[PDB]
């Protein structure tokens, strides 16, 4: 939509550009049904869009992690994402900036699966953490689920309209698409590094095009 596109462009221009371009993937799960979450112990049903299914989320996290570990050969050298990414905490923490709904779950399979309850009921899980985080992306403490943070170790709040698409109004839980975005240095003032970055981007494009997961359709822009 035009409104969301305007919001994203303003966010990327402020927080990444002019030194960084953005790589962006749109991920859908067209063969996955939407579902209904029923809060414990009672509460109105909360609809969740197709790609917010827990198995789809694990599969998208695997896609994200795979992307971070892509390398490219250039002049017999190995070029990594960490060479060309935005890494605010370097040299301490050399992790790259990469935005997705998995950011709300520390980009972790185990955290995504966090839950509490008894032998019969689950009291809280990723559903309630999601609903909380899309209303308070800057929170470092979800009291209803084990004090798990929404906000990541660096980068500032991840607004849901950066990482979700296809919902109605501002009902983010009805998202029909996931968005993965990460900045890559344009190296406007260094031809050698620019050529290496382009070698990485070319391998990324090829990676995406050859990615095999029957549950996901991945597209660019």
């Amino acid at each position: 939509p035009s409104s969301q596109a305007r919001l994203e462009k303003e966010y990327f221009d402020q927080h990444f550009g002019p030194f960084f371009r953005t790589e962006q993937l749109i991920i859908r799960a067209p063969l996955t049904d939407k579902h209904i979450y029923q809060p414990y112990p009672s509460g109105a049903d909360v609809p969740f869009g197709p790609p917010l299914d827990i198995q789809i989320l694990h599969q998208v996290l695997d896609l994200q992690i795979a992307i971070e570990n892509i390398t490219a050969s250039y002049d017999n050298e190995t070029v990594t994402l960490q060479d060309i990414c935005l890494a605010p905490l370097s040299p301490y923490n050399t992790n790259c900036t990469i935005l997705s709904v998995l950011n709300y779950f520390q980009n972790s399979h185990s955290v995504l699966d966090h839950k509490k309850g008894d032998d019969f009921f689950v009291y809280a899980d990723y559903h309630t953490h999601f609903l909380y985080c899309v209303r308070a992306p800057a929170s470092l403490n979800d009291t209803s689920l084990l004090h798990d943070p929404c906000l990541g170790t660096f980068g500032g709040p991840v607004f849901p309209w950066l990482v979700l698409g296809g919902y109605d109004d501002q009902n983010y839980n009805n998202a029909t698409a996931l968005v993965i975005t990460f900045p890559v240095n344009n190296y406007y003032n260094d031809t050698e590094k620019l050529q290496r970055a382009q070698a990485w981007e070319k391998e990324f494009i090829n990676f995406v095009k050859n990615y095999k997961n029957p549950n996901l359709t991945i597209s660019f822009t």
